[PDB]
């Protein structure tokens, strides 16, 4: 597709300003190739990083790794937030950084689409803490938010 083409990897580590990583934001389409990886886990320190695409995100398998103090819907985590649509496909691994776990209501909101395909975000790899094992769903545990993509738990 028309637009940007990553096949690197790409580092995101901004410091906390006081208390927060500025998002970084990058403008236009995005396609993600198989090769790619966004890589957003960079520092436990400064968890809660950002990565906004001011339009639409296109996969071809690449990787988007984000890590997550793992405990309930309220956990601090990186997240992905793209402006447009999310096609193709796109793995997700996410690392805890220092969670204790916990078990989820809804679940922890870690990518914001306007639109996305199913299947658009692939969870790659386990996802522990605890006791508890976590989940990629596209929507919440009770179906809302079907443009958002959440992390559900259940004892592992």
């Amino acid at each position: 597709p028309r637009g940007s083409h990553m096949s690197g990897t790409v580092l995101i580590n901004n410091i906390n300003a006081p208390f927060l990583p500025d998002p970084v934001i990058v403008t236009g389409n995005m396609t993600l190739e198989k090769n790619g990886h966004v890589i957003l886990n960079n520092s436990s320190s400064n968890v809660g990083q950002t990565y906004v695409q001011k339009g639409n995100w296109h996969g071809k398998g690449g990787i988007l790794s984000l890590g997550a103090v793992l405990g309930n819907d309220n956990s601090k985590t990186d997240r992905l937030e793209i402006a447009g649509h999310a096609s193709g496909i796109t793995y997700v691994a996410v690392t805890n950084e220092g969670g204790s776990g916990d078990k989820t209501l809804e679940g922890v909101q870690i990518i914001s689409t306007d639109s996305s395909d199913k299947n658009a975000f692939i969870q790659k790899g386990r996802i522990v803490a605890g006791s508890y094992d976590y989940r990629l769903k596209q929507g919440t545990a009770s179906g809302l938010n079907t443009n958002k993509w959440y992390l559900t738990s259940q004892m592992d």
